[PDB]
């Protein structure tokens, strides 16, 4: 008895009298083409539509889409707009749904203001067919859930054509983009594990690792705490140092070059795939501007200046946005400063002494992650509020400005931890003699023994494991399900089952999360190789997970059309242009690559290197400490202390210069900047060259569109 | 008696019998629409055409151009393709000429192969009307020569519409581009002379100039020659040093930032002007691909592999092109090395002693300029030959590849003088103790006293004066005129007068020369401000000069159509992207800006600077010379010599280190690279931001194209 319907509405069964008055007035506008029909239920009833056929011809030449034809060149039919195809039973419920949605948009108060009132609840099309049923008559939703949206069929491809024709163009483009993303993430991940195993095959045969773990030399160290620690041996940090060697060999620079070139070729390959996709569907997705009705506060402000009687308002909301994002980055760095106070002075009062010193930084990044998720929530909501106060012109413009503001907020708050740990961790602290004070209090911030890269490597590694594979996937699969179970604490028609499903929130969260992952996996690959492995695993989970989400825990979308990806290809190009200038900085300002090379070239006095640590570790006469800055226990853990060493490129204390800037500091900084210059310029040239040499329209469409134009112009005479 | 004609041909009046046989066969193809007519003359006769009217309707819907309409919105008529306008006497001779040229192209052997044979000479349309006559009946060529192409009307604008409608789209776009170029060159030139007068207003009040010209201190100098000179005083070079101060103040960095931002906004403004221009003419210049007949050796090679039975050939001609351009840059630097041997050892044997030392470098750049003009000729001819051996597909592809190869050749051979003088002049010579030998002969190359910038400044200044204002303009106005006078050593119908005029050589020389000038005036503005002044003068001459050239000493062009500028906007964007990375290098590696700033910041021990020269001038004990490297006359010109000074950032000889690399050398190199990094990254961001924030379609076309589409769709019903 379930007939052929389209795009139900909501009636609010028992101001409310004004609400039902307009909810009966506007259906007189809505029966200008199609008479409605209503429904019955137990909670609250609703309205419904039954389109008759020629109305879709009445708007089809008014909304010209290139539907199917009768002819075919080479066993692949061509497409034309609307004339004399006349099959009369060949439309699709996606097309019929977006047509009747267009008609619902056509009414004027419009339907958007009606939804903003509360006279309705939601007006969304109905899903055709119950998935995973007992005897269900092969509808495309159930077939798609069977063969696309469960993890057993993760190994085979994605049915792009059917997911488009059932969900519309936007979700089809998004999932085809995720498919191209994973398939281009495959070879970069394979070369990533190749360079990782190169690191493991030279985890021993490199020299400074052995020079660090060679015992009996009793290489002491300055305490790197204000007062609550003592001197110690570098060979106690040799484990983390040998671990750090794994990521910064002279092959990780090749890996970084490969990943930047990979971002370039992925961008070009996705342009080509999207062009072929738009060929395989509607030949253009071009629609005439101002198709949407102008937004409600636009016309309200029009009437306001009509009763009142500008250029300052966009600029003032832009500068207050700049103040917002600057307070956001400062709040990110101060919340990382707070996260450095995870367990301050556990030695003195608690004295539990778990003796790991990898669990404390893990606790720090854990509390940073939970507070930054909360700040993501606050920034998203207040950014949506601010873009509402924007009063933008159209929904395309409002949506673009909103997603730009929200991506800038999310990007800065979820990247300034890693940026701060890379380039502002110990670059600012003074020498062992004197330390810079934070609001005249004490030492600012100092980082772990055995390289300052490994802290960032572990933080980024477990941010990529946790907040992508585990945390975000599990909360996305759980939180709407848990809201459903909360309501579940509190026959079955297709409207009746479609009411309880979750409303749609757009494509912005999936785009935003995947672009955050892209920002990781092309901004911080040089210090941390095998980021494409975790991005591959998250994507393998994510495509089928969000497929299952769409087909099970989501109401039917409205199936809008847009041949462009959106703002997100521009944001991808932006992150790809930022990738080289941050990879250069991470190689030349965190890794031990460039000092290793400059010591191999200049001060070697031999073929290969030896005593590199014995070269960089400048000493410090312990008589020259400041008052109070002495360690509380010169315990003589090993040999003895008379001096302490530290690798800050300074002169020895016995020189007439005491602890000033030595020359080799200027030498290594010169070589560092020389590498940044040559790296950035050369590989930026190589990126723009591999974008020039790649055609953006391949040799299979470039002739074929003209060939079907030949077929059209030869048929069109008579 | 001069009736209404179109596009004459050439008949070769008395193999030759085969020549006249095909020259009678193909006119049977050519009378498929239009019967010909012939002519009589004294030297050698010709053929001619008289189009009848409806043939242009017969190809007009076949070649759809948006001609004029009958209606108008807002006193500006709209345009439509070809239906029911029916004025029957409204075509233009430009349109009729390109139509009959299209018909001449339509014949198959085609007309291009016929011109390649020699059976013809040339087939070009006729100019309508003799310019500057006594009683001439107001034809557009004479009017255009009166009011556009003579230097008295240089002060007013350019008539873009009429020069298009008389010459076609390509020359119209070119001259409108030159107009936009000059009009956007105006404000950059004004700010250039502002920063120049700032330099003149601080030519005295800066400190190191006074510290150089302060006498009685007897600041000696190392000889900077192998053997044939002596020591000397820096105050003898203080004149050129005070001149050098004029160009490298801390305001020339602002000027360089302004010029790079100017290149960005000129690019955007020219995109906007070209878009508005294409609105003001044909709404699209889009034509269906493969409109041209495939090239002759393409089909010949098709038949060759048809009788013979690839991917290697494009790659082998590309690598041989790379070998060609590498030999070109090496030949440029070796010809500058030869040009350094202008007058070697004039002191010893000739002893004329003109005592200028500005005339010798002028002679060097003069001989470099004449030999590089000869090399331009050789490279252009052999590059045309190589692109013929390319066997390209179409004339668009062949022309693009040819102009790319020729521009790369011309650009490298006419820029490696300035690049070599900037960044490879004295950066490679050793210390005064030991010098690097060129093929174990003697000292490589050393540059002038009083800064090494001023040599480049004078060389670039007089290359911009001579080889743009004087030499190229005078040879372009002279050489075809002189060939005409050579033939002049050896009634008057329009064909009869049109035969003796010069054939057309395309737009590539004017584009190429103007892009070379752009490359100067945005690649080397930082060292040499007021390059926009000379570019403004050359352009003010050049627009009216080439206008006069077109309308007087040039046959009528064929008036092809293309809505794009061509490859030249891409080449402009390329030079604009190279501009920042070469301006950064010229500021931080030739100027005295960044060492001035690093001495102002670090080693000052005072507020402002003093003894900057006394800081950089490291000394040299004269006992430590090599054998033979001593000067031939320790003449004691002034005080006395016991040591010689030189500004190469080395330690004094009395240190236990003798003449090694000092620390402050590493310091200033670090600061240099830091400035290159911050400059390049910041202003590249500012360029891409000022390209983002500028819309590429203004608010006067964006609505108006849709408004005339509204008019078209409202008229088109009935
Ligand atoms: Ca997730
Ligand atoms: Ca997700
Ligand atoms: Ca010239
Ligand atoms: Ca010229």
């Amino acid at each position: 008895m379930d007939y052929h319907e389209d795009d139900k509405r909501f009636r609010r069964e028992e101001l409310c009298r004004e609400a039902e008055f307009l909810k009966l007035k506007m259906p007189t506008k809505k029966v200008y083409h199609i008479s409605e029909t209503r429904g019955l239920l137990k909670t609250i009833n609703s309205v419904l539509q039954k389109i008759t056929d020629p109305i879709q011809p009445k708007v089809a030449e008014h909304r010209p889409q290139t539907t199917k034809r009768l002819s075919y060149p080479f066993s692949r039919e061509k497409q034309h707009l609307f004339d004399l195809t006349d099959r009369d039973s060949f439309f699709d419920s996606k097309t019929r749904s977006t047509i009747v949605y267009e008609i619902l948009k056509r009414t004027t108060c419009g339907i958007t203001s009606l939804l903003a009132n509360g006279v309705y609840s939601a007006a969304y099309p109905l899903h055709d067919g119950d998935y995973e049923g007992d005897n269900v008559e092969f509808n495309d939703r159930k077939l798609l859930y069977e063969e696309w949206a469960s993890y057993g069929v993760f190994y085979k491809y994605q049915p792009i054509d059917l997911v488009r024709k059932y969900f519309g163009e936007k979700v089809g483009l998004y999932f085809a983009w995720l498919g191209a993303y994973t398939q281009m993430l495959i070879p970069a991940s394979i070369v990533g594990v190749i360079v990782f195993l190169y690191g493991c095959a030279t985890v021993d045969e490199n020299i400074p690792s052995m020079e660090m773990c060679d015992q009996r030399y009793n290489i002491t160290m300055c305490p790197l705490c204000d007062k609550t620690c003592s001197y110690w041996k570098m060979s106690s940090a040799c484990a983390t140092a040998r671990a750090s060697h794994l990521f910064d060999n002279p092959a990780t620079v090749f890996f970084s070059v490969f990943m930047a070139l990979w971002a370039a070729t992925f961008m070009e390959h996705w342009k080509r795939k999207q062009m072929r996709l738009n060929y395989r569907w509607d030949l253009t997705g071009f629609e005439e501007e101002e198709e949407a009705v102008k937004d409600h506060p636009r016309a309200e402000y029009e009437a306001r200046v009509l009763e009142k009687s500008p250029a300052y308002f966009t600029n003032l909301v832009s500068i207050i946005f700049m103040i917002a994002v600057t307070f956001a980055i400062v709040l990110g760095v101060i919340i990382y400063r707070i996260s450095t106070a995870a367990a301050l002075a556990m030695n003195s009062s608690p004295s539990v002494r778990s003796n790991i010193r990898v669990t404390v930084t893990a606790t720090a990044v854990i509390i940073n992650l939970v507070v930054i998720a909360l700040l993501d929530e606050v920034y998203g909501c207040i950014a949506r509020w601010l873009t509402k106060i924007e009063v933008p012109k159209t929904e395309k413009s409002f949506e673009e400005r909103l997603t730009f503001k929200a991506f800038l907020l999310k990007f800065v708050n979820s990247y300034t931890p890693i940026f701060y740990v890379a380039f502002f961790k110990g670059r600012f602290v003074g020498r062992p003699g004197d330390y810079v004070y934070i609001f005249r209090s004490f030492r600012m911030e100092e980082c772990a023994p055995g390289g300052c890269l490994m802290e960032l490597c572990i933080q980024l590694s477990i941010i990529m494991l946790g907040k992508q594979l585990i945390q975000n996937n599990l909360f996305e699969i759980g939180i709407p399900k848990m809201k459903k179970f909360i309501r579940y604490l509190k026959r079955k028609q297709r409207y009746e089952v479609d009411f309880n499903l979750e409303p749609f929130a757009g494509l912005t969260p999936e785009y935003m999360e995947m672009i955050i992952q892209f920002g990781f996996v092309t901004l911080f690959v040089a210090s941390f190789p095998l980021a494409p492995l975790f991005a591959l695993l998250n994507n393998i989970i994510e495509i089928r997970l969000d497929a299952k989400k769409f087909v099970t825990e989501l109401r039917r979308p409205v199936a809008i059309r847009a041949k462009d990806i959106g703002i997100w290809y521009n944001i991808l190009r932006g992150v790809g242009k930022l990738a080289v200038i941050i990879n250069a900085f991470v190689i030349s300002f965190t890794s031990d690559f460039i000092p290793r090379l400059v010591y191999l070239y200049m001060y070697s006095q031999n073929g290969t290197m030896h005593g590199f640590v014995n070269h960089t570790l400048s000493s410090f006469n312990v008589s020259d400490f400041q008052n109070g800055t002495a360690p509380n226990d010169p315990l003589d853990l090993g040999y003895e202390v008379q001096i302490c060493r530290y690798k800050d490129y300074r002169e020895p204390p016995w020189s007439e210069h005491k602890y000033d800037i030595s020359k080799d500091f200027w030498a290594v900084l010169a070589a560092r900047l020389a590498f940044v210059i040559v790296f950035q310029n050369l590989v930026m040239f190589m990126s723009d060259f591999v974008d020039w040499v790649i055609p953006d329209i391949p040799k299979d469409i470039s002739q074929q569109i003209h060939k079907e134009k030949v077929l059209m112009v030869e048929l069109f005479m008579r």
